[PDB]
């Protein structure tokens, strides 16, 4: 093959982004190579597939405070300050136009990570729709009416239950009938209004729910997704909030959309699978990937090293060592199937009726103990 | 550029408001600048964006006891006692008529602050479904169908109450039971559709809910929103109550509308974010910005020093420095923030009917 | 007073907007003055209050196809192509900065005009929540059960109504009880679900409801309100739809938010009071004015004719002739109080119970005719 | 500008797709240009914005029977049989890898079209509140409390059904009646919260609702969305069904998924607006644009003629001419577009229990 990479004093200026969060893909290091992460060693393993002994260098790009803007990093490959950008560079439609990429060594897609549904189930959830002061007064003004039925008339007390089945005490019964009819509808409304607002809360089941909800959306700093959601999804820039690091990415969702926080974070798929292992079982990609392109190495435009390394990636992809390096660093995977595309429907709490029928079980057994007490 | 600011024996007469409350934006200071606050430091950096060395002074305007009228402070720039007014001057139309502002360096809006309150009404809120004409139609036809019991028969009325509880007259029981079964669902469906939307209406408020309610309205001392609601919203001046400092903004709302206090203070947006940070979240912005203009610096009219200081604000804002100045002083976002049932109306009917029966038992005994 | 307007060959270049819709304020005309409308004669009446015999001209600005952009018209006063703009120029905060205005001869405010609530009231509204095929089958499977009660057992037919008040036919009654219990809840839900969606439809009760509803909003062509709702209210430009003329302004609201239409039109107050007289009783300003500034005449910046005509307006405002000219053209006023800030609450249809109790009145009278038939 | 397009004996080889369906964007023509459609007239005006006289020709690419693969049409620009491809070429990544596009002159997205359909399910939708474990808990404890009737007493079970309808055992009637009264409201509140949100969920659809449902998917002939869903969305190719023309887009959805037809055609946004204008509103876009890129013109890679033709699109669009060209061809917005009850499940139970009683009456008679 006619190209020979020259043997001269200019090295290969690998541009390295200076990542603050997600130091497992690419990061600053104290070692004699100088850089650490995943795509570094991916780029390292691509060297031995080529017959070129390649001298090179590693230049960190951003600061040590926040993530570097890759569109500025791509421009520094356009401006020929660098020879090649190696990192988490996502193939975006401008970026394809201005520089040259390889084949995607890995795939990726923009996801929506969001807090999961925490739905309660208790005997408290059964007795929920009235106040604790209301459940005593309503039962209190049954016996308060029933004590007046005595004036119209434990073993002595059971006789009035026979007469309260179906003069002046009949007029007491008529108004007491209108009591129960409203408390029928009052419990009906107050349980409906809880089962409605629980369904009609601030929810998202995809990017389309997240666009039209006019809520603040979190992103990371220096990514395409800020200028992607503006230029494509028709989102106001005041919704889109950049965020610096993974310790901030949680507490912006621990606060939820309020306390200054955002509704949800839109990031790429392989960042979030690290984040799920980094977090507890509280979050999930609520939809599918809505922009699925992948990564790649940014080269100089019309570089002869492209088709060399484009073949080397596809060769190494067939050899399975790409997945073996993907086992060395990116072994962090856990499902914790909290919710799995759960249909929001009727779904009445199974423990809410663990509080009804077991108190009914107490009553039937207390009926049976007094039954044996006669025996 | 043709204009160069000359360096003669006269300095630049910056008008500074003698600010009493909210001393984070601007304040009297014992430093050798003599000034302290946000809009000072906003002004200082745009000086450093000029190609000019700018000799300048700072003069406090009003009395130290109360906040002065900024329109009179604007008027001194018209009266040429100052070269430029720097402070919390908010862009109003007749303020723009006489002096020339800069671009807005911050965004401010008129909001209404008011205490948070309960949502549940009286015993009559229990009765609120079924508009009250149709209760008399209900109870009227309730007894009118019960009059058909007495056809199909003090001693006769008890027999009319005997078959009322539980032939052709028992076919009348068939049709009426079908009716009141619907009325049971009709009162149910009306009650549900009230208690559902009242958990979704966060908009049950408004500036008009204050205008129509002829309540005492608190205002801060020396502001445009005093004269703004009078000329535009036509609100009576007896409703408008001035306030001099920050702690009086609380106690006039601690007392509520009664005890001499005010119901809802109409102040600007960036002031309320300071004060709600200072307190607990017992006080709420009942709506949104009903008049949103923003602040600005007021040079004397047709002065070329306004022009480059306008563009210097644009260059400094797009750089991202005003926000860094903002976090230096106002990084203050410390803001906190199901369904149940409580009423008393039907249990009064539990009290009326039951003690009535004791008298008849006392009249029998 | 030291100023004297000169007696020379240059006339007074009055800039006149070429209005397509609302030709009652200012319009092209075939007359020797050349222009027609309201603010023309307002400007005409301001001349005789000044002691200056003023020669002048009238220049139409826009085309005959759509309304001219007044910010371009104000710029043509800045660019000194014109001496004065006379028309519907609203005092906006840039416009105060770049030119000089008079005092407002009239006041105005941005309103929200919107379709009114049409709520139905009928005996059909009573029998609404089931299908017409359902109201016959449900009543059909009462007598279908009741015909089996005959096998357990008009003047002969009335006997089973006595036995259906409260063996194997008792087992028929138990399942028939479970029929009515569900149809109780089935009518309860289907009437709730109609009374809920009627409340939770696409509604607006102010500008704040109209901002957060992310709906298309109509405006007129060449106004500040397009660049006002963007720069202040934080509204996406794809919602804001300009519209050319008053025959289009109706059919964009006759279609509602769908069929390509918009949700509501935001215009100034004096345009909409013409539009209400121009329309039937179908629309109303649903809120108060949320941006209330008024009109004025745009002058050259630092013109001596300002304080002359600023005094002349305030003089004529005190004389009441300003309202008399406001009677010559702007006499079009009608209320037609369809809805007047109506509280959306319980409000159960009075004619829905005109269908219940009158059929109950038929039944009670048919009971009384057979009562007299025995007599 | 350094480059000038030379005027030698060779013209500009515009690749034109031999377009069969949707002949409003581009079509074979008998005119002396030989071309007719939208993207032609979009191309012609940006020629007139150049400082150049541009000699040019037009060649139809594919067969007139079917729509050709545009990727092969893109490949001929790579194969240098054409100088530039002009048509409905949509910007894809590997399409951008080999040739150089212009800026997008129109905005297109992938949508899914499908017929409108009913929302009500079977007799089991009547039973859908109360998850089916809790019906057996209901009916199990319904008869278990009815077993306490028989303690407090074929002839004995009828007496157990006698007191079941309407002492210490009558105190058991007190507590159980309180329970089933709640269950009446619990089934009511569960049914209401289903029939309320199902009038608010317009989002009960999706591309994933087609992916998981392993349905036949119709595609147009010679498109990227054929190969797009295969490589990206991993959908099996047996689901994918090609279609050659416009009338076959209807009849494969007239037949539905069965009778050999397809369930939902995935085509681009500006095609669907043509076709839904052509038909009645029986066919719906089930969601939004799940892949939105836009069209473009494809010059040969690293040709300077792409650069000025890119900026000419920007100058012509901001002038407002592309929309006037758009109304000349596609001014087509002709698009049309309460709650009730219908089910059959409980009336089958009306059929089961009643005809069972005729047998016992026949067994008695
Ligand atoms: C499209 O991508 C490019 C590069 O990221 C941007 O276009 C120009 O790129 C050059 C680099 O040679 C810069 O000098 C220009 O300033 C860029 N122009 C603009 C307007 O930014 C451009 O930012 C991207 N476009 C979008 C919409 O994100
Ligand atoms: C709008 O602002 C102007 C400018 O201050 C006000 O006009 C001044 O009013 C004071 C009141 O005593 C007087 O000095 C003059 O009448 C004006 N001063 C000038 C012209 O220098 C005007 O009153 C304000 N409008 C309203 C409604 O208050
Ligand atoms: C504010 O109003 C002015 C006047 O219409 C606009 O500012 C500039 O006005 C000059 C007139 O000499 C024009 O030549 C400039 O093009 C205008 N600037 C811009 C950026 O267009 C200005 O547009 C208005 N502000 C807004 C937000 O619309
Ligand atoms: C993306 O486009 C390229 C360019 O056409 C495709 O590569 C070609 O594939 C055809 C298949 O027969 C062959 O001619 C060559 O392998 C390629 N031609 C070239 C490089 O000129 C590529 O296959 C497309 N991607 C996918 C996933 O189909
Ligand atoms: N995938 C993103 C990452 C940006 C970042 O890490 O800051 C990109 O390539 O633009
Ligand atoms: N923005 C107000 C502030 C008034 C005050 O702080 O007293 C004004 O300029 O009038
Ligand atoms: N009041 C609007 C009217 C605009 C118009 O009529 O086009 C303005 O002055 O800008
Ligand atoms: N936008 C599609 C159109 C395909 C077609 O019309 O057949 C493409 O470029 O592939």
């Amino acid at each position: 093959r006619g190209w020979v990479f020259p043997n001269n004093g200019k090295p290969l200026r690998i541009g390295v982004p200076n990542r603050v969060s997600y130091t497992d893909y690419v990061s600053k290091d104290k070692n004699p190579p100088g850089v650490r992460g995943y795509c570094i060693d991916v780029f390292e393993a691509a060297i031995e597939l080529l017959p070129y002994p390649v001298p090179r260098t590693y230049i960190l790009y951003g600061d040590g405070k926040r993530n570097p803007s890759y569109d500025n990093l791509v421009n520094e490959v356009v401006a020929d300050n660098f020879d090649v950008a190696v990192g988490d560079i996502t193939i975006v439609t401008n970026r394809t136009r201005y520089v040259d990429f390889t084949q995607p060594f890995i795939e990726s897609g923009l996801v929506v990570v969001a807090p999961v549904k925490e739905a309660k189930s208790s005997p408290w959830s059964f007795l929920k729709p009235f106040t604790i002061e209301m459940w005593a007064v309503t039962g209190g003004f049954f016996l308060f009416v029933g004590a007046m039925v005595w004036i119209l008339e434990q073993l002595i007390t059971i006789f009035w239950f026979s007469f309260s089945t179906m003069s002046l005490g009949r007029f007491v019964l008529i108004i007491w009938l209108f009591v129960v009819l409203i408390i029928n509808s009052s419990y009906t409304a107050s349980l409906t209004s809880i089962l409605t607002i629980r369904q009609l809360t601030s929810r998202i089941e995809g990017i389309d729910s997240l666009v039209t909800s006019n809520e603040p959306i979190g992103v990371q700093d220096g990514t395409f997704a800020r200028n992607y959601l503006i230029n494509e999804l028709n989102i106001l820039p005041s919704r889109i909030v950049p965020l610096k690091d993974e310790e901030q990415y949680l507490s912006a969702l621990q606060r939820g959309p309020n306390a200054g926080g955002v509704a949800a974070i839109v990031d790429e798929l392989p960042y979030i699978e690290v984040l799920l292992t980094n977090s507890n079982c509280k979050f999930r990609t609520v939809g599918q990937e809505f922009t699925r392109t992948g990564w790649g190495f940014a080269f100089q435009r019309d570089s002869p090293l492209a088709v060399d390394m484009s073949t080397a990636i596809l060769q190494l992809s067939e050899e399975g060592e790409l997945e073996k390096i993907h086992r060395k660093w990116l072994n962090y995977k856990h499902e914790c199937s909290m919710q799995i595309s759960n249909s929001e429907d009727s779904q009445l709490s199974l423990k809410s009726f663990w509080g009804l029928f077991l108190i009914c079980g107490i009553t039937c057994f207390m009926a049976l103990t007094v039954f044996f007490w006669r025996v």
